[PDB]
Order: C-alpha cells, then sequence, then structure tokens
C-alpha cells in the first residue's frame, strides 16, 4: 500500500507534511509565559470594583478554564505514536510544551485570586461532574490502537478540548476588559491562550483533513453521525456551565444567549472545515453578537 | 511504602519536585529558533577564508552534531511514563520541544552549507557506525519499566548524550569565532544549543540525585562499575570521531588533545555531581586549555532577542 500518515518514515527531511511548520512557526511567534505578567491591578479591581455577579462570573469562568488547563494533558505529546513522522513528533512536542505554559498560567491565576480551595473541590459542582463524565467518555479513544477510533477522538478533541470547552469562558473574561476596562492582565493571559488554542484546533483540523485525503472511506455515514450527535451533546453540557458561571445573576458586559450562539457558530465553522455537515446553522444576526471576540483577542495580545 | 518519584501523583500542585521550574524557566528564558538567523557571511567565510583542513573540521563537526540532533528524540517527552508527576510531564515536554528546535536548526545548517548528501550517507563512515552502536546501548533500557535499569539509562543519557557526545564539536565550531572572528552566526546557533543541552544535562542530574535520595541502594557497586565502564568505552568512540573530524590535519584554532581532556573533565565533573567515583583525573593545566568554552558560550548568547 501507498505510504500514509500512519506509516513510519525514518529520514528526517524532506517532510511529507511540511505544513506542520506553519503551526509550529505560529506557536514560535506567539511564545509567552505568565511570569511576564503582574496581577496586582486585577486583584484590586476584582475585590474593589466588581459586583457579586461579576465576581462570581470571573471566578467560575477561571475555575472552568482551569478544570481543562490545570491538568496533565498527554494527547499532543503522543500523536507520534499514531502518526510516526518526524514532523508530527515536532508538532506534538511543540503543542505539548504549550500546554505546560498554560497549566502554569492558570495555576498562578487560581493562586493570585484565592481559588485553590474551590478548585480542589470542583468535582463537588454537578455541572462540572457532567462535563468531566462527558469528556472522559467521548474522548476515551485517544489511547486506542485502532486508527479509525483514534481519528474520531482527534475530531472530537479538536472541536471540544481546543474550542467548545474553553472559548465561552475566554469571551466572558475578555468582555470585562472590552466594556469595563477591568482585568487587563488577566485578559492578556486569556488572549494569548486563545491564540494558542486556535492554533491547536487548526493543527488538528489539518491532520483530520490529511487523513480524509488519504482514507476517504473512514468518513462514512455512521462516523459522521457519531461525531454530529456527540458534538450536539456538548451544547447542553456547556450551556449548563454558563448557568453556573452566572449563578449569581446576569452581568452587563456579556450575555449567555449570545455565548450559546457563539459556541454553536464556532462548532459549525470547524465542521465545515473538515467537510462534515453543519448542525446549528446560526443566523448572521445571532453570531455577530460576539464578533468582537477576534478584535479583542488581537488587542489584548499586544 | 512511602511516595516516590516513580509513583503517580494526581493533583497538579503543590509540586513534590518544585526545582523542576528552575530548569523550565531557564529553557524559557533562552528560547530561540534558527529562522531569523542568516548565514550569507558565514558561508563566505567558509569558502573564502578557511583552509581545506579547517573546512573539513567544520563540515565533519556539523555532520557529527547532526547525527545526534537531526533525529526524532523521544526520551524527554516520555519521562512522565517513568516519573508520573505533573511537574515531570512539564519538564519532559519543555525539553522535548527544545529538541525539535534543535533538529530544525541543524537541518537548516546542513542545507545552507550543502552537506545533505554527506549526511544521508553518514553511516558509510566507520567511526559514525561505532558511535551509533554505542549510543544504542545508552538508549537500550530507556523504555524499561524496571526503575533500576531505567535509572542507569538516564545516567548514561544525561552524562553522554546531553553533556559530552556533542560538546567537542560545539567547541570546535566556537573556536573559529573565538580565535579568528569567522562563522559568527553558526557559533550563535552552537552557543544557544550548548546552553540548552547543559540545562538538559543538569535536569537529568537533578532527577538522578532525587532517585539516589529516595533509593540509595540503587547505587550499589555493581551499578557504579557498569556506569563507569560504559562511560570509558564512550571516550574511545568520541576520540576516534575527533580523528575523523581532523582527518585533513591539525588546525590553528583548536587541538585534538585538548578536546579529549575537555571531554574527560566534563565526564568526571558530572560523575562527582551524582556521587560516582571519577574515571580520568584530568590535570589542571590540561582542562585549562578549553576553560574558555563557558565564557565563549555566554558571550555568544548575550542580547540576541531579535536574532533568536
Ligand atoms: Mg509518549
Ligand atoms: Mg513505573
Ligand atoms: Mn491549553
Ligand atoms: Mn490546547
Ligand atoms: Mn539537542
Ligand atoms: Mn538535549
Amino acid at each position: 500500500g501507498a505510504m500514509s500518515i500512519f506509516d513510519k518514515r525514518v529520514n528526517y527531511k524532506p517532510f511529507e507534511y511540511p505544513e506542520v511548520l506553519q503551526f509550529t512557526e505560529a506557536i514560535n511567534k506567539a511564545y509567552w509565559v505568565h511570569t511576564e505578567v503582574d496581577f496586582t491591578a486585577d486583584t484590586q479591581d476584582f475585590h474593589a470594583h466588581l459586583s457579586l455577579a461579576e465576581k462570581t462570573a470571573v471566578k467560575n469562568s477561571l475555575l472552568a478554564i482551569a478544570q481543562i488547563e490545570v491538568a496533565v494533558k498527554s494527547f499532543w505529546g503522543n500523536i507520534y505514536e499514531h502518526f510516526p513522522k518526524p514532523e508530527f513528533n515536532g508538532l506534538g512536542s511543540t503543542f505539548a510544551e504549550c500546554e505546560f505554559r498554560h497549566s502554569e498560567a492558570y495555576s498562578r491565576l487560581l493562586e493570585v485570586l484565592g481559588y485553590n480551595d474551590e478548585f480542589e473541590k470542583l468535582l463537588d459542582v454537578p455541572v462540572i461532574r457532567r462535563r468531566v463524565d462527558y469528556l472522559s467518555n467521548v474522548l476515551k479513544d485517544t489511547k486506542s490502537q485502532d486508527n479509525r477510533k483514534y481519528m474520531v477522538s482527534l475530531i472530537l478533541f479538536s472541536i471540544l478540548i481546543e474550542n467548545v470547552s474553553l472559548f465561552s469562558q475566554f469571551a466572558i473574561l475578555l468582555s470585562f476588559t472590552r466594556f469595563k476596562g477591568y482585568m487587563k492582565n488577566v485578559s492578556n493571559i486569556i488572549a494569548w491562550t486563545s491564540i494558542d488554542e486556535q492554533i491547536h484546533a487548526n493543527g488538528g483540523i489539518y491532520i483530520i483533513n490529511k487523513i480524509r485525503e488519504e482514507f476517504p472511506d473512514y468518513f462514512d455515514e455512521e462516523t459522521l453521525a457519531l461525531v454530529r450527535e456527540t458534538v450536539k451533546d456538548s451544547i447542553a453540557v456547556e450551556s449548563d456551565i454558563l448557568d453556573w458561571i452566572f449563578e449569581e445573576g446576569e452581568i452587563e458586559s456579556i450575555k449567555k444567549g449570545d455565548l450559546v450562539n457563539f459556541m454553536k457558530f464556532r462548532i459549525d465553522e470547524s465542521l465545515k472545515q473538515i467537510n462534515i455537515p453543519v448542525i446549528f446553522d446560526v443566523k448572521v444576526e445571532d453570531y455577530k453578537a460576539l464578533a468582537w471576540f477576534e478584535e479583542e483577542v488581537f488587542a489584548n495580545s499586544l
């Protein structure tokens, strides 16, 4: 059979998948650590200027982010086990190192704002448990030796972990800087993280599309239906998380309904990129509510 | 049994091994890539100003470095499988990413100087085959679940692959910049690599000493004897590699004999740091010859943010 992404190549170069360097180069240019940032102004703003509803939203957003980011994340560091090419060990290790810079950043934020205790007991929160049990279950095949099962796990990983499960919280936190001028340093971290995650998702999409090019029959009706139904179930889970984030009431800078449409639009954009039929078909008026997101990310990255 | 470095800890913090962050922060602060660096003047130096003996010493040194660096290197990225702590997944992943920056840097150098053909046929060189055969023994237990065997693989990996195998070649290349002002940007790459590799070696040493603290009986006479004899055999291989590097004759900027003592000194210093008896006992006047190595590396790494 013809050489494929699953087959070992021994020689370093030429790369069979040279576009890998577009993603590693993007990470290189965006390289950042949290020690570059002082949160004294943000802590003061948090305690002195934010309402109870705003304090709760900020706290629960960061706790939700940390549930994903403050962890040992082995996926990217292991893609070479499935795609045994020098360039994918490179891509994998590059993204793996990023995740440690992320875990350290969000661990510091938890320390600085005084939420280590609440983070430690976060599995007491039922909506978090459901997200964990959802994510555990649907991403079970990230360690499968079966390449078809693994491909599906990569689709879901790229959609859920690198996008759906984070970006609503990123949006919430950036909204405080955009509309109220608060949490500027926290928003620095959030903006840099969102840039990295977008690169991670885009790298995932790249790999998925290469597998599709090489093995079109992996993308049969049964597999497409599994992905779509699994992705649908994320909405319920993440929508309940927003109810918990806003458990002390709605806030001025951002609204839940717009965040739900934001999530749905981002899902559909990812599905189109991998030739899977859209699920939600969000109307322009609805997803434009948070169209400021990209602009604000760019602003707080500088 | 008490919690050890080999036992899984689930919670992220506090770290049981917080000194990990000294190593990751050092790598973070030194972060560099090859992509903004250009070698037009270096290539002109190479062709216009170097004798055949110097050209060949440079070429063969780069080929020897590339033999180790231009490869898929999985060790660091897998230390979490052996030390299942969040901080060691962090250390491992940080050092793993570094190795891809290195492989890309040396792949670029091979291209720029036109050595791709020779690199592809490098196993035709007997001393290189001997090095591969020998490195295969350092790496042989690096996937072992036997923690004593894995520990020995880590010792050999740290003191040979990270702190010695490359350093004679780094010194050769730096000597052209130090003594004649040539090949400045190649020396930038070399110096930045040397800094990273030293951090890798020191991170390995840190781990080895934690294992020694927790499991003193792993360092029994049998184990010490194996390490010391394995390391001795390395010298012979690397000394032969030097004969090949300088096959066209001795050059002005650096001497083979000094490089051998430099290597022996570096080995013994590493062995002392992990409480293993020294092997070579190198004279003060002998290791003084390449005492400049550290300060040249430091000099070539100063204020290079935009270059990096
Ligand atoms: Mg691995
Ligand atoms: Mg074990
Ligand atoms: Mn992340
Ligand atoms: Mn990610
Ligand atoms: Mn290296
Ligand atoms: Mn190294």
